């Protein structure tokens, strides 16, 4: 499958890509804003991941730090980033199916559009003002709205037992983006699309 990545915000991200375990694709790359950055994506991908990062400095060998989402300081990702992150997430081809969300499960940073540019299922984005409106114990002073499991790490916010319950900083996300998935045992928002569909990652979508 084929991503494109649009950066529309009014400043620049680096993209990263990441299965977990391994980078997709390059991993990671500056996206001014207006930029596009096509990566290919192995059919039968399982867990993918795709985010923005916030104020990152590299050097010449792509070492260095961003604010949000840093993935242990390369600018080709191989791990997932550190919160907060708006994500982008996928599995590919199960069962003839696509399986795609956007996840406010790790807190939020950059507002996400993720639609499938072949046909046969509907997008989802969460777009509203979160980092804003974000409670006052969840900012993240490098900028974003952390997740309560981040901040907190307590059984509850982290459903660590596997029995959890929407929570008050749950509900915040829910309530600014409910296509979005705001705690671990949410109802469902995910997409089903059909196997091997194409897509488009859009940052800032409406700004």
């Amino acid at each position: 499958a084929t991503f494109e990545i649009v950066n529309r915000c009014s400043y620049t991200v680096w993209a990263a890509a990441s299965k977990g375990d391994a980078a997709l694709d390059a991993g990671g790359r500056q996206l001014n804003s207006g930029e596009s950055w096509t990566i290919n994506v192995e059919p039968g991908t399982n867990g993918g991941k795709i985010w923005a990062r916030t104020d990152c400095y590299f050097d010449d060998s792509g070492s260095g730090i961003c604010k949000t989402g840093d993935c242990g300081g390369l600018l080709r990702c191989k791990r997932f980033g550190r919160p907060p992150t708006t994500l982008a997430e996928f599995s590919l081809n199960q069962y003839g199916k696509d399986y795609i969300d956007i996840s406010n499960i790790k807190g939020f940073n950059v507002p996400m559009n993720f639609s499938p540019t072949t046909r046969g299922c509907r997008g989802v984005r969460c777009a509203a003002d979160i980092v804003g409106q974000c409670p006052a114990k969840l900012k993240a002073p490098g900028g974003g709205c952390n997740d309560a499991c981040t901040v907190f790490q307590t059984s509850e916010y982290c459903c660590t037992t596997g029995k959890c319950g929407p929570t008050e900083y749950s509900r915040f996300f829910k309530r600014l983006c409910p296509d979005a998935f705001s705690y671990v045992l949410d109802k469902p928002t995910t997409v089903t699309c059909p196997g091997s569909s194409n897509y488009r990652v859009t940052f800032c979508p409406t700004a």
